[PDB]
């Protein structure tokens, strides 16, 4: 059972950047681990949207608006080892929670963090501070305030001079 097609061309508009990225889903007291889910992510000026044409589960096709984003940075990892197969993760704080996305390469991470900052620079939703560590629910991260969206423990340079 469970064998038929359901493909329709729901194409996104003018893309800035697309890549096969890993979404670490933030679990909370339910039947979910810290799932590393490698999907196709496309960034547009209106929305960051991922792709999962699952021919098995009615899996959650979520999306983030650029205006929902409050902070984008690289994840300066406090741990020894990066858990996922992909390494050099970046973080996207938004209306709900702080999302964590592992890039295949530090090349991918660099360009993604960059382009996201270049979009969210015009938002009035941006916290002047961000969280450097892994915001996992009720865990011992940077400020140990991981419950609800704290306004950042380290200072966020929205316009950071990468210039050498
Ligand atoms: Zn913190």
């Amino acid at each position: 059972m469970g064998h038929h097609h359901h493909h329709h061309s729901h194409m996104n508009f003018n893309t800035i950047l697309e890549e096969i990225l890993i979404k670490r889903s933030q679990q909370k007291k339910k039947t979910s681990p810290l799932n590393y889910k490698e999907r196709l992510f496309v960034l547009t000026k209106s929305m960051l949207t991922y792709y999962e044409g699952r021919a098995e589960k009615k899996y959650r096709k979520g999306f983030i608006d650029v205006s929902k984003i409050k902070c984008v940075e690289i994840v300066k990892n406090d741990d020894g080892v990066i858990p996922c197969q992909n390494k050099y993760p970046f973080q996207v704080v938004h209306d709900a929670n702080t999302l964590y996305i592992f890039a295949p390469s530090p090349q991918s991470r660099d360009l993604w963090v960059k382009k996201l900052k270049e979009e969210i620079k015009n938002n009035n939703n941006i916290m002047i501070k961000y969280h450097p560590k892994f915001w996992t629910d009720g865990s011992y991260q940077c400020c140990r305030q991981t419950e609800k969206l704290a306004p950042g423990c380290e200072k966020y340079n929205l316009f950071e001079s990468s210039i050498r």
